[PDB]
C-alpha cells in the first residue's frame, strides 16, 4: 500500500470537523469525545485511509499496522484517503528512518489490527 506525509496530521489544534471522523454514529467526537487532532491519546500517529470513504464511515478509529524498511508503526484512520494512507510527517518519519520529505511516498505493508495497538 502506498504512504505518504501530510502535515495537516501533525497539527495537534485541528479540529476534528475538518477530517471525515468528526461526528455522526460512527465519529470520533461522538465515540470517544474528541474535539481536536491533539487529544487523541497517541497523536501524531493518525492519519487518512481509504477504508475510510468519508463522513460517518464504519473504518473511522481503526488502528492499521504500517510495515516499512524493517519499521513498524501503528495508526488511527481518521481521515479519507483517495487510495492506501496518508500519515502525519512526523509517523512517517518513524516509518522511514527520518527520510519522509526525501522519499515523498513509500510502499509499505498495511494490517487492520486492533485499536489496543493504537492505545485505545
Ligand atoms: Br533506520
Ligand atoms: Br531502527
Ligand atoms: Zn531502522
Amino acid at each position: 500500500d502506498t504512504v505518504s506525509y501530510d502535515t495537516g496530521y501533525d497539527n495537534g489544534s485541528r479540529s476534528l470537523n475538518d477530517v471525515s471522523c468528526s461526528d455522526g454514529p460512527n465519529g470520533l467526537e461522538t465515540r470517544y469525545h474528541w474535539s481536536t487532532q491533539g487529544q487523541i491519546p497517541r497523536f501524531p500517529y493518525i492519519g487518512g485511509a481509504a477504508a475510510v470513504a468519508g463522513w460517518n464511515s464504519a473504518s473511522c478509529g481503526t488502528c492499521w499496522k504500517l510495515q516499512y524498511s524493517g519499521h513498524t508503526i501503528y495508526v488511527l484512520a481518521v481521515d479519507h484517503a483517495a487510495s492506501g494512507f496518508n500519515i502525519a510527517l512526523d509517523a512517517m518519519n518513524a516509518l522511514t528512518g527520518g527520510q519522509a520529505v526525501q522519499l515523498g511516498r513509500v510502499s509499505a505493508t498495511a494490517t487492520q489490527v486492533p485499536v489496543k495497538n493504537c492505545g485505545l
